[PDB]
């Protein structure tokens, strides 16, 4: 029974608005109603992993459990294997994966951060679930986040402090948040981003949307012009939206969008809005697919539709040679050339940098840099051929060219990371100089850049 080097991952988002589910929602795991679906040939081809984020869940996890194991078992007559249910106030995430892949899941972390202070601190924020899959790691986050067509800032912020104190994966990746610790990391949730449009525009909006015309919605879309604006998930990725807004509507049908201000809502307006969303990143040059993306039209209990996104992934085996796990193996190695860090910071410390990567026995601590002034005023930090030569455990180019080194540069004076980033090892060459290039971020926000050359040695 081979290992795959390929996947499919299901994230399913919603808003359940504390209302229990319609008896049926196999539509949902389907990928069935608007947008980017999937095709009907492929309805009983299970995916691999269900990842399902719940936001104003009433139901207990065993209630949901229940549900969600006897809706997969119709469609595909699997009985899929609970991996994690994680549940912090009425937000939820499950991980669900087919039996075969049961001894495959290992190092399961959930975690959850509580977002806001006094006020807003009591029911934002998120749940997550990581996991080794063979050698690939897996983290998935479902956030809920503040609501509010005047809190994208709070929303920013939001993201931010989830990026930073949800604990999931490798704890020895100390430098390291969630933004760099998965081969595939998938962010979803009620980010509650609105469409800023004036609040007089709402009937032309509903009237855009049954002419299926999204293009003058999108464009004013707050996540998607924060993300432009490099405010918020930097270096996440998302499928173009074809699907109608999933906020908010009258419940039991989809025929209406309630959008007019009422006790219920704080007196505050919720213009048709694209709230429900799926993001991913993945380590660079590793495959991965959007192949749906979209909301269901048919489970109407809430004033949120669900979304559906599933994706094509990258996978690697769990290797071993004669050699590692357990010693280096000689005939491999990772040498830097002509490397140097550009940094944001107006600070003047000495810095050093630390590879970590599972293709090592333990991290590597380089030789501080030379610092430098730059033209525009920036800190340039100088390697050049100073550093460590990295010793794989593992030379079979078939593992070490599907590795990658994170790179963290760090203060002498404070050991605190002033930047983070990742270099792929999948290279065009290998005993060749070739540019390799990350940008560095810290708390998920750009600090600065590393590049260089990289020459890897293999077995061939
Ligand atoms: N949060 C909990 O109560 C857990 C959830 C289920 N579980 C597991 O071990 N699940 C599992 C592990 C490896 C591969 C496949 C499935 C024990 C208890």
């Amino acid at each position: 029974q081979p290992e795959p080097d390929m996947i499919t991952i299901f994230i399913g988002t919603w808003n359940m608005g504390n209302a229990p589910p319609p008896k049926k929602i196999t539509s949902w795991f389907l990928s069935k109603g608007q947008g980017k679906t999937r095709d009907d040939s492929a309805d009983y081809i299970p995916h691999d992993i269900y990842v399902i984020g719940t936001q104003e869940d009433p139901l207990s996890e065993k209630e949901w459990l229940e549900i969600l194991k006897h809706s997969l078992q119709e469609i595909t007559s699997v009985t899929f294997k609970t991996v994690a249910i994680h549940t912090l106030w009425n937000i939820r995430i499950v991980v669900l994966a087919k039996p075969e892949h049961e001894n495959r899941i290992s190092h399961i972390c959930t975690d959850n951060v509580k977002t806001g202070i006094a006020n807003t601190l009591g029911n934002k924020g998120a749940v997550g679930v990581s996991f080794m899959f063979n050698g690939t790691s897996l983290g998935f986050v479902n956030s809920h986040l503040t609501s509010g067509s005047e809190k994208k800032l709070r929303r920013n912020q939001n993201y931010m402090n989830i990026l930073r104190f949800l604990a999931l994966g490798d704890k020895k990746l100390s430098p390291f948040n969630i933004t760099h610790r998965f081969t595939h990391l998938f962010w979803f949730g009620d980010l509650n981003y609105r469409v800023d449009l004036p609040t007089w525009e709402a009937e032309t909006i509903i009237q855009k949307i049954k002419q299926q015309q999204y293009a003058d919605l999108l464009s004013h879309d707050q996540l998607l012009t924060e993300r432009r604006e490099q405010k918020v998930f930097l270096h996440f990725e998302e499928e173009e939206i074809t699907f109608a807004p999933t906020y908010r509507f009258e419940r039991l049908t989809r025929d209406k969008y309630a959008y007019t201000k009422q006790k219920a809502t704080g007196m505050k307006y919720n213009l048709p809005s694209w709230c429900d969303r799926v993001l991913w990143k993945s380590y660079p040059l590793v495959h991965v697919v959007c192949q749906s993306y979209g909301s269901t039209s048919d489970i109407m209990t809430s004033d949120h539709s669900p979304v559906f996104a599933t994706f094509e992934a990258g996978v690697t085996s769990q290797f071993v040679s004669k050699n590692g796990p357990g010693t280096v193996d000689s005939q491999g190695q990772i040498e830097f050339l002509r490397c140097y860090a550009t940094l944001k910071t107006k600070s003047q410390t000495k810095f050093y940098l630390e590879f970590h990567s599972s293709c090592l026995e333990s991290f590597v601590k380089s030789q501080e840099g030379e610092n430098e002034e730059g033209s525009e005023g920036e800190l340039v930090v100088k390697f050049g051929e100073t550093l460590p030569k990295l010793k794989p455990i593992i030379s079979d180019p078939e593992y070490l060219l599907d590795q990658h080194i994170l790179i963290s540069i760090k203060s002498s004076d404070s050991d605190e990371s002033y930047g983070e980033g990742c270099i792929a090892l999948r290279l065009e060459a290998t005993e060749t100089q070739l540019p390799i290039y990350t940008p560095l971020t810290h708390h998920g926000e750009l600090t600065g850049h590393f590049q260089g050359e990289i020459k890897l040695q293999t077995s061939q």
